[PDB]
């Protein structure tokens, strides 16, 4: 008897930055479930998979059959495993997942095996133009209660001089930000100590072997982890990484293939999976691989940039609550818009965040309110990288 | 405010076999949990580790948090990862689930992602003095609707002509066992065709070479697997059978430890895992391993033989109704007793079960019809085997 | 037609912890073995298994056919290789293998191999809230004669970070302040106490295996003699990528009860020291076995020698130590008065040496009337319910 | 205090074939140990290795410490492991494990385990010149009661024509002998069926890929094992074999060295080791070894021809009976002149080795006796075999 009669997107930007957010819909009036399917870059495109494919291949199916629903629609086109596809896939079986913890009167948490935790620790992103407006940032941090931050300085080295013209794009310069990370980490080490938790990002910025010495170089600074030392693409390089280097690697914001993740995982090559939960097809595969981390001893460090709905921050710390091998969650703090189009939004205290006990993802949407904050759109120009001849580079 | 009150193991052998059930009791009206402890051949042990560790473990916790309990009590004893002490865990961790199941109003497999199926399909046991009566107990067991089969003729050997006075014990011949085998399966194929589905368990009877000759024999046979070749102490035996055979593989009844299972797994040299649910520590633990299994594209068989309760094989068959790497169901059919005393048993049509649509594990105990059937004790007869020579064998 | 008539459980605890004896007796009057079978923490399950079980499978049978009774013992109940299952294997064994000693006039280190080495070096464990604490221990056990010791500062960080607003009950630790404070620890201590003395640490499972890593790395220069438990169990697989990096030698194994899990170890060369509870293994027969393995690839025995083995136990220990070429050390917990008189013959200590006594078997005896004195406490330890800062219920 | 009073090597040749045993007697009236020191070949330098060298390493020792003096004198001369240096040391090392069984007053298996089987299951050889004298010489052994024969034809091709001049040796033609094993084995099938278990010995005569496919053309013949398909100069060749063949492999006899077996055992890459107990130094070394082969799954086989003294054959089978990884005992029929020079001869029923239980290895030696079988000495022919076109080969 319970149905889903309809599958619709939700196209909003309250903080500044467009997000897709898919709604649910049941026979059952007043029922109904959220989930993200934030590609923020291809918005138009997940909303056209959404509304030509999902919606139609949804309306009349019993809802609570989560997996049978995600193995047949992740095949239904024949292809698969891709980022635009794969978040089509998680709005709806988050929103499934939703409507699930709601039937049940708990929060998806309980579902997963209930809480192994008191909170959810966060780290949060300190930026500078220099040594000194950095450590302000963490200084800022800090006194919030934040007990892990991100520190980048600058912008990938954005020096070597340039050919006499070129090719628009922006240009960086992987020699010269490999060679200022470890000056910023002495810096910071030797201003604030090794009580506070460090997290550096290379972004996929330098050669392989360029990333094999940071990580060694770095290994006196202690990090909780160095982030993406290499692409997807390049991934075998992270053998010989992992036989000289003792710094915590993390990676796998970009993944969206099996093959990418389960030979590093299986390997050891890494300590910290980092997918992107939606990028990856939802709550029921991301519940997966972190049971699969688990039991390599690897831990999960869920993507948490500005590019995520709130649905998803509520997503991810359902994960974290219910993971024994939970590692960190990074934390993009909210605008009042976004708390205000997303009632129920965690709370934020002291480095920790709280989810509320409320059932499903324990989460909102004011349609009406959304509808006040349009997608901006348009192609973002950082991911036109270039190298300083002019070489364009994985950003 | 909800807490577990009281915890007690309930001792009964309805079908002839010493059966241990937990059941875990809350403060809340008409919510308890059951969960299976079957190690039939050390239940007095069992009892003992149930009464005298966890049920004191337990009381006065919240009882929603299973992920958090196995955990906990897993480690309670510093060492761990063995049947005796799995199979306390598994009690408990069952009866949580059971629990789960009601505060929520689903069935167990609703919380693990909703049905993959319309149905289980089972195989059950046929033996026979003979080619001639294990092909009559085949037949009996096709009229009623099975469509896969486990083939055995006799004890294994039970021929070299022995020593001239013997120690006291079980005698098989390991060397006649294995040259009768392939020509069981040349008769039976010849008799029934290639339409129903043959399972043969080599119950780790031979040497390992001696296996892979029977592993390569079989092949034109086409078995649906060949179980338990080698003994979980000789597991790395299989890369050498798996480098020459394509009989499919399955192993893991006798397995208690992750580093028996997961090696094997990992390098895809099995094609089903047979662990006995509440020997690995229950459904947590379990599906865990379901999932592990999944991603290797390996699938389950969960040891289903007589010596499980009832609720033991509602577990099975949870994890059977929510898995999408499921393989098959092995069944061994109940006395009208074993029904008399667990309310509930899955509904057995034509060679496959059906689960109830109820609460929790769908499943309960009459304790007072139980204690019609009290355990019998004393050690199995057959544990003690031996070679023509006299060795005591892995049985 | 010597034959077992009686196998029961003897559960005492003279030093505080709990311990289950085994005692073998025969149709032969004043002939019986004891074994140790001490799984302080599930005592009375241990007890069920041999009242149960091991007791029904024995009586009757010939007490020298040590091989075949084990072999077809720990088969006996179909599922095997678990802690308590295999203690009440080694309760047995233990005591088979002391009535063969007893009916051989000799030692069980003779019947192994006979002596080869002329004591047994021990080290003792060395506590402190703080570095100085830590070093005052030490000069006080090398004044006793002590050549090695463990050196262990607090409890694994219980600058810690703050937790949540609220915290679910358990021993609360914080991994991280503990990986940071070990190398400080090892720095002082050598520049105070130099390179004579051994050292040894115990990482206890308490840290993830990449920090593991790190510490084994930053470890090297204060040459230890071993670090230990770097990693779980269940995350055996983690050493692959350790020993690829640092050259601080490793032991392993007190937690193991499996041969899938130290077979893939010593066969890789992937630790130096195996660190097996003898009775936890299934005996000495399996131990002996273990050491044999260890021996041919250039790995070294240290048995577990905690509080928690009964002095008959520690005689298992210590007659494998005599007999083993490949023996690395023995960790050893002093035994008081009441230990003492519990089990007459127990082990003479002298000078960080320990010297076992030359009577027939294991050479000790258990006063049963005295042992009755001392009562097992039971219950759940608090230790083994761990916390990480946020919570998280860990592997203590 | 027990001490070593003197050192003596006995060469004899009751059996035709010359024998090497040490006494080692102690200041302690009666006690004395007998050992086997039996490389035939070699016998007067064993002799020398044990007069100039054992012997006065060992007076006023304690024989108790049988490892210590092991240890000790495997490394006196500082270079090790080979078959004389290792004979020298087994004289002295069983002699030893002797000495501790008579002062235990206990047979050496039970000082090593206890018995683990009724007896002893032997094999033994039946040679022919063609197909249908070995077949008689079979039926012949089976009525006296042995299970298990080695099956030889002439002598391992002793066509091609070979070149117009030859060197002196014995010629064979190993293309040939190839060729006609599976001949062989097709013809002993057809006409004794499968009761019977065969071994054949390819002992080291073909090259390392004709040994493979001889392993795989075997296969269904069902040997109990193919022994020395490789020589232990080209091991490294078993690696590809078993990725191919299921026959069972046997191998060792030849080996002197760690470095030989632990490679082959840890890959699991035999399945029966064969070493000459003597010629790996003796009953210390080969228990170790058989634990290592246990602990792999690999099964003991000893060499048992007619170059080892009844001492030898003592300690085999007190090795075979506390194995719980025993395989077969090859076994050489002694004639009257070797058990009246060695009384406590194992006695010999109907394929089954029942050995004494007298104290120690519960034999000894008639030295007066003895000493009317002088030892010929010489070098023997067969050693230098060569192949049709006059290449000197491994034998
Ligand atoms: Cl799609
Ligand atoms: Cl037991
Ligand atoms: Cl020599
Ligand atoms: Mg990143
Ligand atoms: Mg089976
Ligand atoms: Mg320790
Ligand atoms: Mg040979």
């Amino acid at each position: 008897k319970l149905k889903i009669t309809n599958v619709k997107t939700i196209l909003t930007a309250p903080g500044g930055i467009d997000l897709a957010v898919v709604k649910v819909e049941t026979n059952e009036p007043g029922l109904y479930g959220l989930g993200c399917a934030t590609f923020t870059q291809r918005i138009f495109a997940v909303k056209s998979a959404i509304d030509e494919y999902m919606a139609p291949f949804l309306i009349g199916k019993d809802p609570t059959r989560i997996e049978d629903i995600w193995q047949s629609a992740a095949v239904s086109g024949y292809w698969r495993n891709g980022p635009i596809m794969n978040n089509a896939l998680s709005g709806v079986d988050m929103a499934l997942w939703d409507i699930k913890g709601k039937l049940a009167g708990m929060p998806v948490y309980e579902l997963l095996g209930g809480k192994c935790r008191d909170g959810i620790p966060l780290y949060c992103h300190t930026d500078g133009g220099d040594e000194v407006e950095v450590e302000d940032n963490i200084r800022a941090r800090m006194e919030e209660g934040y007990q892990y931050v991100r520190c980048q300085m600058g912008m990938y080295g954005g020096p070597k001089r340039s050919p006499r013209s070129k090719t628009p794009g922006i240009y960086f310069d992987p020699e010269a930000y490999a060679k200022s990370v470890p000056r910023l980490f002495e810096h910071l080490r030797n201003k604030l100590g090794f009580g506070i938790e460090f997290i550096h990002d290379v972004h996929e910025r330098v050669t392989p072997v360029t990333a094999i010495q940071l990580a060694k170089t770095l290994e006196p600074y202690q990090l909780f982890y160095l982030e993406d030392p290499v692409a997807p693409e390049n991934i075998d390089w992270l053998r010989m990484l992992r036989q000289q280097s003792s710094t915590p690697i993390s990676m796998g914001e970009l993944f969206v293939n099996i093959n990418e993740w389960k030979p590093l995982i299986d390997n050891k090559l890494i300590d910290y999976i980092r997918c992107h939960v939606s990028t990856i097809g939802g709550i029921t595969p991301a519940k997966k691989l972190a049971v699969y981390s688990e039991l390599n001893g690897v831990r999960t460090a869920w993507h948490g940039p500005g590019d995520i709905s709130p649905v998803g921050v509520c997503a991810n710390m359902h994960l974290d609550m219910s993971s024994p091998n939970f590692g960190i969650q990074e934390y993009t703090p909210m605008n009042d818009a976004l708390r205000e189009v997303f009632p129920g939004c965690p709370e934020i205290d002291q480095g920790y965040a709280y989810v509320n006990d409320k059932p499903g993802l324990g989460i909102d949407i004011n349609e009406t309110l959304a509808e006040k904050y349009p997608c901006d759109g348009g192609i973002p120009s950082w991911t036109m990288a270039r190298t300083p001849d002019g070489t364009a580079s994985r950003p």
